[PDB]
């Protein structure tokens, strides 16, 4: 009849691993079962131990970070990221942390699995045959 929340908010992440090059864009897949409990959405690699701040919905100049889908709409549960520019550094492990709208602040509720990247070392140049046209 009338009802809105389906179930309970769970942190769907589809990619077990993404893959990518020194210098590229990843793709962190990330979507909710849910919309309740309300909350905005903050990424973090290494949750649990290390865990080091990715992206941050409220706030946060982030320019390599770029928002796959627009979140300003309304009922939007595609929460992907992609972070240009990846470096070799970066690589590890982003949990998805659906954190809940809460006072002060928010407050974590879910942690995504947890997607490993892999960074591949930067390209190479091509078998360099001395410097000429072909002969012989």
């Amino acid at each position: 009849g009338s009802s809105g929340s389906s179930g309970e908010l769970q942190v769907i992440q589809p990619e077990k691993s993404v893959s990518v090059a020194a210098g590229e864009s990843a793709t962190l897949r990330c979507a909710m079962t849910s919309l309740i409990p309300v909350g905005p959405i903050m990424w973090f690699r290494g949750a649990g131990a290390g865990r080091e701040l990715i992206y941050n919905q409220k706030e946060g100049h982030f320019p390599r970070v770029t928002t796959v889908s627009e979140l300003t709409k309304r009922n939007n549960l595609d929460f992907s990221i992609s972070i240009s520019n990846i470096t070799p550094a970066d690589a590890g492990t982003y949990y998805c942390v659906k954190f809940r709208k809460g006072s002060p602040d928010d407050v974590e509720f879910k942690s995504g699995a947890g997607t490993e990247l892999s960074v591949r070392a930067k390209p190479s140049a091509p078998v360099v045959s001395g410097s000429g046209p072909s002969s012989g």
